[PDB]
């Protein structure tokens, strides 16, 4: 009873830079908060399709492959997954997540973007832990268990505790594609798009990888140097360096706005703000925080005073572009930033940007 076209209004546009494969370009952020979550506010569990999509950044190689299944690894909620599904209406998928109590081994947010799970043919359900792993030989060895079509193009947003892990992914992927019946055959003009953080410089990808091109997401946290890569059969070239990324990073926080969704999804607006407060209801106006005040006359009251002295300072604060310029302005205006990142944890700072984003866009 949903038209997944409709839904893909409720997802930003997206600003990225490509490197198909001279002095530094720096700016000192004085941010302390993960403002790249500004613009999504419309999503609850996961929202990396916020970030990353197939149709912008690897829209011609989806063309000219045309892929029937599409093989996703590491996502949580499979946020992506669920914006590649409203972009490709009629794809079908391959979830594999890492069977944890840590993070989601189910996709809950394409459960809530798409009506149903009708379109992911293998969820990775009955798995155990190594068999979802990609690091291990077995999730490759059954990654062909309902799907008889060949990896074609491979989406990885796993974060891997070091190089080493990723390098076993990558390694694995290949040592699959080349001995796979079902893969061998369809031949070597096969795909792997994964995240990876460039930390070093001059580091040489596995025997027979390629990289075709590095992406730099403006989604991606500013601190890190996070990117994603697409990687392919053939003679072997280099990772990207930390510095081409950082760049590159650079030059999209200096110069590019955040752009907003189309459309508001009200009710993941008002499940974000429940999420952040139990009780906060939309319009989050000043007769609004006066009431949250109000209800609170401890740890938990501690937290709650932080959560709409910060709510007041974006309300009282004037409107301006969505950019880190406007956002340090925001930050270095507020005379308990230090208290605020001190009492709230990282999944609460996630939810205060989500919801402040939505205030922002909302102004005027
Ligand atoms: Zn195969």
């Amino acid at each position: 009873v949903i038209d997944p076209t409709e839904q893909l209004a409720y997802f930003p546009k997206i600003t990225f830079e490509r490197l198909k494969n001279k002095g530094k370009l720096t700016r000192n952020y004085m941010i302390l908060l993960p403002w790249q979550h500004v613009n999504r506010y419309n999503f609850v569990f996961s929202s990396t399709g916020c970030k990353v999509s197939l149709k912008t950044c690897i829209g011609k190689l989806m063309k000219d492959l045309n892929p029937k299944v599409l093989y996703f690894i590491g996502e949580g909620a499979g946020n992506w997954m669920a914006r590649t599904a409203c972009e490709y209406p009629d794809i079908k998928f391959v979830y594999r997540s890492l069977k944890d109590d840590l993070d989601h081994h189910y996709p809950l947010e394409y459960q809530r973007v798409i009506g149903e799970l009708s379109r992911i043919i293998d969820s990775g359900e009955g798995l155990s832990m190594e068999t979802t792993d990609a690091t291990q030989k077995t999730h490759w060895d059954l990654i062909h268990r309902v799907s008889k079509d060949a990896l074609l193009i491979t989406l990885c947003d796993a974060e891997f505790k070091d190089r080493d892990d990723f390098f076993k992914m990558v390694i694995l992927w290949r040592k699959h594609v080349l001995s796979c019946r079902i893969c061998t055959t369809y031949g070597t003009d096969l795909y792997l798009f994964a995240k990876y953080h460039a930390k070093d410089c001059n580091v040489k990808l596995p025997f027979f990888v390629r990289s075709v091109a590095t992406f730099i997401m403006q989604g991606s946290k500013l601190s890190g140097s996070e990117c994603y890569i697409l990687l392919t059969l053939g003679h072997h070239n280099n990772l990207p360096c930390h510095g081409e990324i950082q760049n590159s990073k650079m030059k999209i926080a200096v110069c590019n706005d955040f752009y907003a969704a189309k459309k508001l999804d009200n009710k993941s607006i008002e499940a974000n703000c429940k999420s952040l407060l139990s009780g906060l209801r939309i319009p989050i106006n000043k007769k609004e925080l006066n009431r949250q005040r109000r209800l609170l006359t401890k740890w938990l009251t501690n937290k709650a005073n932080t959560i709409i002295d910060w709510l007041e300072h974006i309300l009282n604060s004037p409107k301006g572009e969505l950019n880190y310029d406007f956002f340090e302005a925001l930050e270095n205006t507020y005379p308990n930033m230090i208290k605020l990142i001190d009492n709230l944890g990282n999944a609460e700072i996630k939810k205060l940007i989500k919801v402040t984003g939505y205030m922002l866009v909302s102004k005027k």
